DNA sequence: CCGACCACGCATCAGC
DNA sequence: GCTGATGCGA
DNA sequence: GTCGG
């Protein structure tokens, strides 16, 4: 908001790579640059300041400059412009459909969405799925609604079983008012890295939501990993509750730290402490935190008894969700 | 100044 | 089937 | 697009 502005031209643009011009790279060092830049407390007046910031380089100063100085940006000006652009990247807003099948589909003729769902046929199981709730998809989730979803799921668990542990990760655990979608880790005694002692531990979580009502399509799913979709039920006569995307990921429970912290994000925030670990020698992931061989091998796990224990690892401040960005 | 740039589960496809 | 890569969304 | 080997 102080340097908003500025964050979004650098996020429109950011998607513009990866969408269109397919570069994550440069998808991702705009958004690293917006991610440094978001935290600058000070309201940038410059390209050379914003420039003495890592993440900033000539380019994004000189965009700066530009946008500073005219109040808009005329690369962002004509994207904006092209049809053929503003398709694809339209496209990608679909469950499903990425930067890849978008480009294919705008090339094919398909482009608005009535094309699509005059052509259902040209899409796979999830990308039909991202279109049926295209719109609700496309809502952000009230903080409360959140809630009364983070109850139902963490009921019916323990009407599978006790055992299990079920936490709210993503932007819900970082205290936000509001979700993209819901987060949810999930942990059983029965299941660590020295072993699996039941079978369809997921699973019978997973039926059991559906059975329930609650969970009502499934994107994709394996044996660790379910991203599906869940709907709050509604009172008679009442407008139905926008369908809204849930991912279950299920993790040895003596794991439960880092993929806690993994899960707790955000992905930006991420990135730069699994950044910031390699410089001081680790690799991290959902599962553990190993320091890093010469050779490039991590070695052994290392123990953990909190997600503190990973930032003393990498020699970082504790920083409660509240604080990842 | 060229090249690397977090980490991975699930779906699918090419080569075998 | 399997490996390795693409694609997708984390 | 950056910045580091
Ligand atoms: N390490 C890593 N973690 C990621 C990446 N993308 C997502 N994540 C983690 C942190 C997230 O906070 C969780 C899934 O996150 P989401 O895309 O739902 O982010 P989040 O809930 O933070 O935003 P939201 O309010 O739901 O739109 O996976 C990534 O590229 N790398
Ligand atoms: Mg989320
Ligand atoms: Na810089
Ligand atoms: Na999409
Ligand atoms: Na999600």
């Amino acid at each position: 908001t102080l340097n908003g502005g500025i964050t979004d031209m650098l996020t429109e643009l950011a998607n513009f790579e990866k969408n269109v011009s397919q570069a994550i790279h440069k998808y991702n060092a705009y958004r690293k640059a917006a991610s440094v830049i978001a935290k600058y407390p000070h309201k940038i007046k410059s390209g050379a300041e914003a420039k003495k910031l890592p993440g900033v380089g000539t380019k994004i100063a000189e965009k700066i400059d530009e946008f500073l100085a005219t109040g808009k940006l005329r690369k962002l000006e004509k994207i904006r412009q092209d049809d053929t652009s503003s398709s694809i990247n339209f496209l990608t807003r679909v469950s499903g459909i990425g930067p890849s099948a978008a480009r294919k589909f705008v090339d094919e003729g398909i482009k608005t969405l009535e094309d699509l769902r005059k052509n259902e046929d040209k899409l796979n199981h999830h990308q039909r799925i991202g279109l049926k709730y295209f719109g609700d998809f496309e809502k952000r989730i009230p903080r409360e609604e959140m809630l009364q979803m983070q109850d139902i799921v963490l009921n019916e668990v323990k009407k599978v079983d006790s055992e299990y542990i079920a936490t709210v990760c993503g932007s819900f655990r970082r205290g936000a008012e509001s979700s993209g979608d819901m987060d949810v880790l999930l942990t059983h005694p029965s299941f660590t890295s020295e072993s699996t002692k039941q079978p369809k531990l997921l699973h019978q979580v997973v039926e059991q939501l559906q059975k329930v009502h609650f969970i009502t399509d499934t994107l994709s799913k394996g044996e660790t990993k379910f991203m599906g979709v869940c709907q709050l039920p509604s009172k008679n006569d009442e407008k139905e509750y926008p369908h809204r995307r849930i991912d279950i990921r299920l993790i040895p429970k003596d794991q439960y730290y880092c993929g806690v912290l993994y899960f707790t994000g955000s992905d930006i925030f991420n990135k730069n402490m699994r950044a910031h670990a390699l410089e001081k020698g680790f690799t991290i992931n959902e599962y553990t935190i190993r320091p890093l061989g010469v050779t490039g091998v991590a070695g052994e796990p290392l123990p953990v008894d909190s997600e503190k224990d990973i930032f003393d690892y990498i020699q970082w401040k504790y920083r409660e969700p509240k604080d990842r960005s």
